[PDB]
């Protein structure tokens, strides 16, 4: 089997991407944030505290003929941005892009933090990191990908995120029309439960490539590119008037600037992030200070290849017995 679903930016900045997901019978379609940095599929629901719901579409298990309470199971998750959610668990039929899993754990939120409530466009998350990170207790649950894997034509999914445009998540196949040149594969460590890999270095603009190992994660659920302070300082030093602002919470730059590209290494291959991808616009409405898309990972404890980096590539998440990542230009 295969599945193919379009993923759409939630706003004009590509802050996140939403993908429609069918849950239950008859189908209830929710728009979920596919997150390769977490392992819970959780939804706004008929159980969510009413004051914490503001415009989201909810899953109502009582209206699904295939929903069953997973008795005694609870979940609670905290993300890198400080957001959180928790609740109880149902099993139900879940379909993505025509690919169906029966018996998927659908984590029903009873509580969500303010950042979720305030984002009316995101009806929940679909985690695509390794199932070792799933938070359901006392019986850990599998991701949608892990439950689909054995049925797929190939044990893979691909992320093809757009810049200010829709893109695609495919399950079970490589679309050889979706990228240019060849795919370069690189080793993955699953020790922390993430798609963790080592970049071979970077370049700023037209500068020379610096060969240096940068361990990080491929995380579709993180907006920005978070790299070591040395690398980030080297990038922003090429932008006149850029500075790190403790008041704003990272590097800002004059909105009048033209940003340089950023290149990262994948083995001997190179992925180029255009300068435009690194502009996250005014820090507040009407400001002439703009927020940077490359930020320091110091204090986060891991480097994160978030959407800024991933949307410059066609990315293969290879869930074979030995997992690997692949990157191609596009
Ligand atoms: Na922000």
């Amino acid at each position: 089997s295969t599945g193919s679903a379009t993923t759409t930016p939630i706003d004009s900045l590509d802050d996140a991407y939403i993908t429609p997901v069918q849950i239950g019978t008859p189908a209830q379609t929710l728009n979920l944030d596919f997150d390769t940095g977490s392992s819970d599929l959780w939804v706004f629901s008929s159980e969510t505290t009413a004051s914490e719901v503001d415009g989201q579409t909810i899953y109502t298990p009582s209206k699904s003929t295939t929903a069953k309470l997973l008795s005694g199971a609870t979940w609670s998750i905290s993300y890198g941005d400080g957001s959180s959610s928790s609740g109880d668990v149902y099993t139900d039929t879940v379909s993505v892009g025509g690919l169906t899993v029966t018996g998927q754990a659908v984590e029903s939120a009873k509580k969500v933090s303010s950042s979720f409530t305030e984002d009316s466009t995101i009806d929940g998350l679909l985690g695509l990191a390794f199932s070792t990170l799933n938070t359901v207790s006392p019986t850990q649950q599998k991701t949608f990908f892990d439950n689909a894997k054995a049925s797929l034509d190939s044990p893979v999914f691909t992320a093809d995120l757009g810049y200010h445009a829709p893109g695609t998540y495919n399950f079970g196949f490589i679309d050889t029309t979706a990228y240019t040149g060849s795919i370069t594969y690189t080793a993955v460590s699953t020790k922390q439960g993430f798609w963790e890999w080592t970049s071979t270095g970077y370049a700023v603009g037209s500068g020379t490539f610096k060969s240096t190992s940068i361990d990080g994660i491929a995380d579709t659920g993180t907006t920005l590119l978070y790299l070591p302070a040395t690398v980030v300082s080297a990038y922003w030093a090429q932008v006149s008037g850029a500075k790190s602002s403790s008041s704003v919470g990272g590097y800002v730059f004059p909105c009048s600037a033209t940003l340089p590209s950023f290149t990262f290494g994948v083995g001997s291959a190179r992925i180029v992030i255009p300068g435009d991808y690194i502009d996250f616009g005014p820090i507040s409405t009407g400001s002439s200070s703009c927020f940077g898309g490359i930020q320091s990972s110091a204090g986060i404890g891991i480097n994160i290849f978030g959407d800024v980096a991933l949307k410059a590539a066609f990315v293969v998440f290879n869930g074979a017995t030995t997992p690997t990542l692949g990157f191609a230009s596009k």
